[PDB]
């Protein structure tokens, strides 16, 4: 063995950290980047346990040593050549001591750009550029098909029901949106589209609901205390309801923007809608 050569990396803040050229023992305490790196085929020794909430990533990370957040003690025991942490991480310095680490500012990285962002790290810059081009092509054609199925101008809304309250997503690039809107090209509800978030997806009031509901709805229910079957307050009259155009999806899966969860969402969404479209 010979100490493998380095590459200097500019981070989201400090513009200097030295990292492995081909890291062979990466520990991520930042689950956002987990699936992204695995698709790139790099070796992951340690992954944040939170990934066990994604029916997709739970399965992609079987048996892999799972870390809590801030569990610096337990991580070093795997002696990782490279460590990845969110910028908002507590032990940012303590990890720099365990191994060379990169702080990633979650908020400076969206869906495809952040897969490039990860691409820039393990030098597999073209493994992503390639895959990216593939996705860009497929989802788009899928859109064409789903657009035929449900209507060329059908609006699709995206709703969560937490603790008996309803919430619609603001950001057209997360929690499904990336695929629905930015990949497939399905139309947004004009009012939902107006939402500023950039902010925790906002509660919809009992009255302004027809205003925010799409022709179809991709409805999840992480109001995990869960009181029952979505209720039916004013939810009774909705075009989507009335026509059976609500489609359910696992909340915790639809968190992650990593190529695995992404490619899953493509399948999951496309299927569920066209089926929902009678």
């Amino acid at each position: 063995n010979n100490k493998a050569e380095t590459k200097s990396y500019k981070m989201d803040d400090g513009k200097t950290v030295d990292i492995p050229k081909d890291p062979k023992r990466i520990a991520v305490v930042a689950p956002t980047y987990a699936g992204g790196l695995k698709k790139l085929g790099a070796n992951i020794v340690a992954v944040n346990q939170q990934v066990d909430q994604s029916k997709v990533l739970k399965d992609k990370f079987k048996g892999v040593t799972k870390i809590g957040d801030g569990d610096v003690e337990k991580v070093a025991k795997e002696k990782p050549d490279l460590i990845i942490v969110y910028s908002t991480d507590k032990d940012i310095k303590k990890y720099q001591k365990v191994a060379p680490t990169v702080v990633v500012d979650y908020n400076k990285h969206k869906y495809l750009e952040q897969q490039e962002m990860l691409g820039k790290i393990v030098g597999k810059e073209d493994k992503v550029k390639a895959w990216k081009k593939d996705w860009e092509e497929t989802t788009a054609k899928d859109g064409k098909e789903i657009k035929k199925a449900i209507g060329q101008d059908a609006t699709v809304s995206l709703f969560d029901e937490f603790d008996k309250k309803l919430y619609t997503y603001g950001d057209n690039w997360g929690r499904g949106g990336e695929v629905l809107y930015q990949a497939f090209g399905l139309k947004m509800q004009p009012e939902q589209q107006k939402l500023t978030a950039k902010a925790g997806w906002a509660e919809v009031k009992q009255e302004e609901i027809e205003k925010y509901a799409g022709d179809y709805i991709v409805s999840t229910s992480e109001g995990k205390p869960t009181p029952g079957y979505e209720s039916t307050n004013m939810w009774k009259n909705l075009k989507a309801t009335k026509e059976g155009h609500i489609v359910k999806v696992d909340a915790g899966t639809y968190w992650y923007n990593d190529p695995y969860t992404l490619d899953f969402m493509r399948k999951d969404l496309k299927e569920k809608l066209i089926k929902a479209a009678k």
